[PDB]
């Protein structure tokens, strides 16, 4: 019955976080002018660079460098007092065209019959422990660290610097949550604010603020800046690199996982688009109430249009026999990679504000709306 | 009862891998001369360089060109026919040294009381599906991209290139293994030849002595370098990273991943220390037969020495409650920062021979071996 | 009366004019497109990799690995074998845009008050030694290196390599030339050939082809190869930068130099502007008779038009008073920054080919024209 | 009789020079562990980096990062606000070992028979002109850069950045130095102080100071920052590079030059060391008394001990026929690889004091002085 579940995440300003929004600034940036480019962008940051590789074939016409800059700029590195900054650091790259062997396989005569990215799995999921039908740990992590950021920004408190990383622990009893065991919280500051102080003032205004005050109790332990000092951090403190939040970036580690990142690709990458996807079906074969919580896992073969494999796993929370559950999926959906796309609308720079604070959860996002669910009713006892 | 699951693998050979393989053959280099070092080396990889950088603090004193160029030597590009040389190619290093601020909460005056080196979740899992009790999905695919490398290495096929990636899904009824639906294998190849003996050969001597025959009916679907063409591979046509294998190097997504990469990192990072030691107690617990499987996961803060949490998911299959399985936990392993390293004794340079094909199933590896078991049934009805 | 003098040259293989030549052939490509733009390429080239760096500002749209891939290609690099290959090598990127604070005082609301690049002083030359009134050493040993390669190219002697230098030391009594001592000429080559035969070889196909049979006796000494072995070479064996053959570039060190390159600047910039109108004036000074060799100097300062000095040299050799003839020259002439380009319609990308093989000598070339030399005598005894 | 002769000088926050800061003290740190290490270090550095890279091949063990950042710390850049900073700015590295190819014919049995390091020539250079037999114009610009560096350390004008330039032409009638017509000193800034100000203040504490009253009249023109501001600057207005100052290192661009840098090489290389012994017999020769000015030259050729050309240019100035005192040069130096070592004592970490402000005139440095003189003298018409 009992039970602790631990997720974790990460500021916009945390290093590896910083590479992907860069990764996914720049193609936004591509497709705004090219939307069938394709984009594999893999970026490397360090203490006082920016290395924006990989490979790009596109007829766009893109400054790497500015959208570099501007990218760390607006996340906050703008001094070398907090160790970074967009207008002193180097922007490097090593960016050459994506390999015709690959692209002979994706794109084909027919655009229906075109081809996966590349092989791979990939999970979705769906939880009612939430209205977004999202996991509650990630949820508020990610809560976490973007009030941290907000507070930062506003001015609340100005010795914030952009680095920080929250983990929160959750008590788990007759399978609801009961509580919150233990509450991490890292913020890099300036030099001029004490533990004590910066403790104290995390507390009134990053944690107390976003979790709820029911499941705080004498019991739940507070873990903030442990070592003592966080004044040095981002790059310098820390190698940032592209696709290394891959578990922050979907379910906290509630669901499971395949292996693909998201930042730095375009959709004819199922690493993203079929991931997406999979978690667009998986909410709302619960939102349509079939189930109240499933994992949805695909699997693609390179330059084959055709999915290998698909699953859906309702953990015995199925209220139709899933037998009927799997054949209304591939009835329903379209997992092939030219549909996917064009049942999301995938073609457009929208990516960049995905690269921080999760993929999911956020229900403006093409991939959280349930509009298939009343019809995915429907075929099954409506009433 | 029926459902479809799967995994996958990489060859040594692979961008991504490389990496890994290079990050770790750092880290042994260094730790050979100093076992207490601090490494935390991320490297990137692209067309015609190897970028090997991140933050060490050691006292030895090594050879980053020669460690990595050797390295890549072996994995096999060694002309610019296959796109990648090793004695051709660019070695650049940007290695700072680990931020003090961190370095407190780490290492404290007293050696026990010494920190996590940073905060995050861990999963660990065992399951009694095979003999090294591991899952079959990863094992195969594993087995795979091995076999590619080694029927290359051996020249029997010398036309095979370094890259090549493997993808596998079975077929599970009853919860069991029924036999493999789909296989997939690309490998890159010389302009000398033809798909179809590519195709042909492939099966021949990489697919068919690898899958057992049993499991494979006229209903499996082999996929073999799909796009048609696949002579471009390595560095060249897909850029390498560090610790972007997260899922093929634990359990192939069988189990649940936190999102810690284990290449480049000394054991006092908890990411791959708490890791390994995870999949220790889960082995030792299906091994010692009070689960038939289960999954470990704790979670730690930095600076902090003490576990945040810890959870042990037995899906049923427990033959304790698992209350007592869980306080037996706690009561036989020491899983604080500075009791895992001496606990598997991972004070040595053995981690490069861990950065291709698993990080679990090879039983020679200090946390694959079950030596707590028969002491674990002791704890629990033991006749 | 007797005394040595001796110059020396490179081939286009290089590394540093490997550097040049990408550095002007980025230009170009720039130029093209846009013929004021502000270009400032610095290049920096060793084992597997090429960086292309610095500040332009331009309207234009360029591919930097594409210019890059092809010129390294056309130079001769294209198998590891050589030890670097335009396919398979890094193309790094590290380019900024032009201060503004530098281009207010470049570009002014007038045109023709528009401000010189930089400070700076340069030397320009001429000789009635030769026909094209350029010194002879230089000549020699640039025709040297420059057949090396075309018998490389043409198959002649298929298994030279791109990477050579050439060394010749004349004899020098009465003024004039009565011989040739040393000759040194080092060239790459494959592990196929050995040195006497190389050695033999290079004699029959480059030296003796070039080199005047007069000024050769049995004193002449031959240095080939001399370390006995060259097979590895190229940015392998020696790193590559721009501008660091000032001198081969210019006079073979007869004349005097003030330290600017040429390669990677548009014409903005006097380093090459500058030094171009001054080969100009000198050369066009001798044909017109009015010396037998003279140096002239220019010197410049940031934002400023008008030249800061000016200094013409005549050894004695003039023919109408160093006055009348300094009068002259600024009477004829127009040194500012924006008459020199108009004067020599530098507006134009024509300066990859000036990167290897001597920015003078070349008769075609719009500084190599001696149109004012009769109207710079009718200013002076026309008769 | 008369006529204008410009030279010019950067201050040791020059890009360029930082470059060549930075290579010559990673020799010195490696000398000073491993005097007969071999040393070719180029830099490479920009905006927000710093590449030190090349081949070396030494038995030393040295720390890049840190010499680098130490290096740079001194120079200057310690805050974003000045565009550069020692603490946060990126340190790259690509550092090969020396060709087997190039050093056979370098080190061999006998160690006097040891080769020159490379083919080239170098050019020495004496005058009566100055106490330190150096021309004036590059003294008194050394002296600009110098003074204003000295005034920005001593805290008279704090708002002086690193970066700064200076150029002087001096009037010569007769022969001899009358005056100076223009005067040129471009300087970074903050955002601080206003032009004019700036200006005013330039003059006080830098100019008027430095240069000698007499010299100044009211013809003379001042140009201070012409393009009205200076505040951005270092690498990031402009890409520094090694081996780029190549005359201001020198003479000025009064005497001649061959074209090889001096920083970041070893003794072996005849570039530095063959330049040095150069400078030695010139200044001797004048000291001796034996011409008032005279220019030498020696030419190598690689792997070869034996000088290949020797030449010395007294422009008539001579005392004593030329043949006499040619024959007298090769009578008391040696100028064999092996042998101005041992002259100068090379094989020591005097050089990054070498790399700002002119590589001759300071004569502590071993090729300054002058023992020889008057033994040089006794060989002809000693009384
Ligand atoms: C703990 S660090 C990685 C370990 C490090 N590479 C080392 O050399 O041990 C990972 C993240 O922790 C955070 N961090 C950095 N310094 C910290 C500190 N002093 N206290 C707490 N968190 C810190 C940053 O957001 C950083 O990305
Ligand atoms: C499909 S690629 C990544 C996509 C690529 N970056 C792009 O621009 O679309 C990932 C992996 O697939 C494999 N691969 C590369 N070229 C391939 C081809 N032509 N056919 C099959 N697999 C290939 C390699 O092992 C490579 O690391
Ligand atoms: C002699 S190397 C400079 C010294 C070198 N950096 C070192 O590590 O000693 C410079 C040039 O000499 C030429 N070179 C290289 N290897 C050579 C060899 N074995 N024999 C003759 N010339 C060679 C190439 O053109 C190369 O760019
Ligand atoms: C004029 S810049 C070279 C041209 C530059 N690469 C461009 O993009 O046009 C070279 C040097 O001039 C100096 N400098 C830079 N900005 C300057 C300014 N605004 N005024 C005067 N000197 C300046 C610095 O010492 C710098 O290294
Ligand atoms: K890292
Ligand atoms: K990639
Ligand atoms: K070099
Ligand atoms: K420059
Ligand atoms: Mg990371
Ligand atoms: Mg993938
Ligand atoms: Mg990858
Ligand atoms: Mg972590
Ligand atoms: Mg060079
Ligand atoms: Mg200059
Ligand atoms: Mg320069
Ligand atoms: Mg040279």
């Amino acid at each position: 019955a009992k039970h602790l579940f631990t997720s974790e995440s990460v500021s916009e300003g945390h290093p590896d976080k910083i590479a992907d929004q860069i990764s996914d600034a720049v193609l936004d940036a591509i497709l705004e002018q090219d939307p069938k480019a394709r984009v594999a962008c893999e970026t490397y940051v360090k203490t006082g660079m920016v290395l924006v590789g990989g490979e790009i074939t596109t007829s766009a016409w893109v400054d790497i460098e500015e959208i570099t800059r501007n990218t760390v700029r607006e996340i906050g590195y703008v001094h070398s007092d907090m160790g970074f900054d967009a207008n002193s650091c180097a922007v490097l790259s090593a960016i050459g065209k994506q390999s015709p062997d690959i692209n002979q396989g994706v794109d084909r005569a027919d655009p229906l019959e075109q081809g996966a990215g590349d092989q791979g799995l990939m999970f979705g999921y769906a939880t009612n422990e939430t209205d977004v039908l999202m996991p509650a740990p990630i949820t508020y992590a990610h809560r976490l660290v973007q009030r941290q950021a907000e507070v930062r920004k506003n001015g609340t408190l100005p010795w914030l610097r952009p680095d920080a990383k929250s983990q929160v622990t959750f008590q788990y009893d007759d399978g609801k949550i009961v509580g919150i065991d233990a509450v991490v919280l890292s913020t890099q500051h300036s030099e001029e604010i004490d533990q004590k102080s910066l403790q104290e003032a995390v507390m009134e205004e990053i944690i107390k603020p976003i979790l709820p005050a029911e499941w705080l109790t004498s019991a739940t332990k507070f873990f903030i800046n442990p070592t003592g000092r966080f004044v040095i951090g981002g790059p310098m403190g820390d190698c940032g690199l592209t696709g290394r939040k891959i578990i922050v970036d979907t379910y906290g580690g509630m669901a499971r996982h395949g292996g693909g990142a998201f930042s730095g690709k375009d959709p004819s990458k199922v690493d993203r688009s079929a991931a997406y996807a999979a978690r667009y079906v998986a909410k709302n074969i619960v939102a349509a109430g079939l189930a109240d919580r499933c994992e949805i896992q695909v699997s693609y073969a390179i330059g084959v249009a055709e999915p290998t494999s698909i699953m859906v796993e309702t953990f015995g929370t199925e209220k139709v026999p899933s037998e009927q559950l799997t054949l209304l999926v591939r009835e329903f959906f379209d997992l092939r990679p030219y549909g996917l796309i064009q049942m999301l609308d995938l073609l457009h720079p929208i990516y960049k504000e995905t690269a921080a604070y999760g993929h999911f959860g956020r229900e403006h996002f093409p991939w959280e709306k349930t509009d298939k669910a009343q019809l995915l009713r429907d075929a099954a006892g409506l009433k």
